[PDB]
């Protein structure tokens, strides 16, 4: 039948994962979700006429390590590093988010996708160029995105489906 994408959305506490995923998959903006759950969410999509099954882990909780974490990591097949545009110290974080993730693929060809959010709001801290730099130098796209209005979400994870299709 079709295929499963098993994708996880990592990033500081309050960038809006949550936020981007509930609207993806329900088409509502939450303006507060609960910070502290974890859980992944499923849902039947089309991407260039292909039927696809994502499985969307959004991390949550606390500063920890596991090896139950380490699993999701291993068993997720594409990342969406997300930071707000909003805020200098998520855009910082990115770096570790994404070191910890190399850490436990051993690898250097992961698809992801550099995702800034936010991007309805006048009060930017983090210019489009350096944001692109960034991505530029992990060798991976960036995309602006809104989970209050929309904009540019089915953009990141549907680029994120198609870097991973274009790794396998
Ligand atoms: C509002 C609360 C919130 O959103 N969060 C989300 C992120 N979370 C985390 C951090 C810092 N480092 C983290 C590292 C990992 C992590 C990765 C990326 C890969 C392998 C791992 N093995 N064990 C942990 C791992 C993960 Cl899942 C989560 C982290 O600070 C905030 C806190 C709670
Ligand atoms: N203006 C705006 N607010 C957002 C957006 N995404 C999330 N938020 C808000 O920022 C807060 C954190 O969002 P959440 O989805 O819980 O962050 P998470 O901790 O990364 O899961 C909530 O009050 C959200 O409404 C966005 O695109 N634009
Ligand atoms: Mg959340």
């Amino acid at each position: 039948g079709m295929t499963e994408y098993k994708l996880v959305v990592v990033g500081a506490c309050g960038v809006g994962k949550s936020a981007l995923t509930i609207q993806l998959i329900q088409n509502h903006f939450v303006d507060e979700y609960d910070p502290t759950i974890e859980d992944s969410y499923r849902k039947q999509v089309v991407i260039d006429g292909e039927t696809s099954l994502l499985d969307i882990l959004d991390t949550a909780g606390q500063e920890e390590y596991s090896a139950m974490r380490d699993q999701y990591m291993r068993t997720g097949e594409g990342f969406l590093l997300v930071f707000a545009i909003n805020n200098t110290k998520s855009f910082e974080d990115i770096h570790h988010y994404r070191e910890q993730i190399k850490r436990v693929k051993d690898s250097e060809d992961v698809p992801m996708v550099l995702v800034g959010n936010k991007s309805d709001l006048p009060s930017r801290t983090v210019d489009t160029k350096q944001a692109q730099d960034l991505a530029r130098s992990y060798g991976i796209p960036f995309i602006e995105t809104s989970a209050k209005t929309r904009q540019g979400v089915d953009d990141a994870f549907y680029t994120l489906v198609r870097e991973i299709r274009k790794h396998k």
